[PDB]
């Protein structure tokens, strides 16, 4: 019966289960420089039995950084950084997807490139909070800061970060990339019009509104392969920083029959806030499965028996768990043994150092 232990193809890459770890962002990256760290590539070794692993939320540009200790794939540093964790990963059998994001308004001037606005489709304020790190280093919330809209002629720099970023992902060695937008970030700001209130052909109708991250889908798929690239999405529901408007199925459909032109490796459908939602409904579920052919991750507060149950009906390929992954790096033996999980330690997920990141046992 049990299918989470079978075998997937994901566009380019063979998974040998369906139990992916979701991307986790943890703060703990080298400043200056947002460089990864041999301790984050510890954590990612460790954890290389996953079906799939998907990094921690990654910046395409300086510009991108909205939370301090995030890593960037920018810079030369961060791509010989890169190159070890991948090559850790691949020592162990494993495969890793990159993260791909834009902050956009969900970042705060201090640590923005010369200290002013981030950037958005409006200049409307996230009205939340991001992370910084205090004079000792360690992580603090701070008030987001006003954005500026993007004027019309920057959009296309933004479209090159993220192509640039997906050429730079292929030479440190990542098997995938995975565009983030979901969680309220950039492409999901131009995506709700909650957040997006221009009048150019980036606003109002649900075409102009996913403009740009199908601009960035294409942009990816040229540049590497639509094999390669994967999409995270939060279509459904209220998150943190954003709601999905007043047609959020119907958009959520348009977008996803877009994203299936591209024959793009897999759609990755971030189901929950941490703070909750509505369930999916199931008639929901099938509308996505039959316009996306592709593989569907699912994700949010799921439980083996959820990931069986939704792979067994053929509605979803594979799961991602998030908070299970940070606290049991051989969490597909647990499964597969139906052994015990480690308990979480929430308090140390952002930011510090080894305790709470690589010190959670394997079995
Ligand atoms: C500490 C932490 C950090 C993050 C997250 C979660 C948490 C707990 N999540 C959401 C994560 O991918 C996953 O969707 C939710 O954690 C899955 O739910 P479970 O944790 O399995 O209940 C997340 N999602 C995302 O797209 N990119 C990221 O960088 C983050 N960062």
């Amino acid at each position: 019966a049990e299918k989470l232990f079978t075998p997937l193809k994901v566009g380019a890459v063979t998974a040998p289960n369906r139990v992916f770890m979701a991307p986790l962002t943890r703060l703990r990256s080298i400043e200056p420089g947002d460089i990864p760290t041999p301790l984050m590539g510890e954590y990612y070794r460790q954890r290389a039995s996953a079906g799939l692993i998907i990094s921690e939320a990654t910046q395409i540009s300086a510009q991108a950084k909205g939370y301090a200790g995030a890593p960037g794939l920018h810079s030369p540093e961060q791509i010989a950084a890169w190159k070890k964790i991948t090559a850790g990963v691949h020592a162990e059998d494993g495969r890793i997807a990159v993260q791909l994001w834009h902050t956009g308004r969900i970042s705060h001037s201090s640590i923005q490139p010369g200290g002013q606005a981030p950037v958005s489709a409006s200049a409307l304020n996230a009205n939340t909070r991001t992370s910084l790190r205090d004079e000792n280093g360690n992580a603090i919330r701070v008030d987001t800061t006003t954005p500026r809209a993007l004027e019309l002629d920057e959009i296309p720099g933004i479209v090159n970060d993220f192509r640039q970023a997906v050429a730079n992902a292929r030479e440190a060695g990542f098997d995938l990339v995975e565009l983030h937008s979901a969680h309220g970030y950039l492409l999901h700001q131009f995506l709700s019009p909650s957040s997006n209130q221009r009048t150019d052909q980036y606003g109002g109708s649900v075409e102009n509104r996913a403009r740009l991250v199908l601009e960035v889908v294409d942009a990816v798929c040229n540049e590497w392969s639509a094999d390669r690239i994967g999409i995270r999405v939060s279509p459904i529901g209220t998150f943190q920083n954003v709601d999905n408007g007043p047609n959020e199925e119907a958009d959520a459909l348009y977008l996803i029959e877009e994203l299936a032109k591209r024959g793009i490796a897999y759609l990755h459908m971030s189901e929950t806030d941490l703070a909750g939602g509505k369930p999916y409904s199931e008639a929901f579920r099938q509308k996505v499965r039959e316009r996306f052919h592709g593989v569907i991750i699912g994700a949010g507060a799921y439980t083996a028996e959820k990931a069986e149950d939704l792979i067994g009906k053929g509605l979803i390929d594979a799961v991602a768990f998030g908070r299970d992954y940070i606290a049991n790096p051989d969490l597909v033996a647990r499964l597969q043994k139906k052994a015990e999980l480690n308990p979480q330690r929430p308090e140390s997920f952002y930011g510090g150092g080894a305790e709470g990141y690589t010190d959670y046992p394997s079995l």
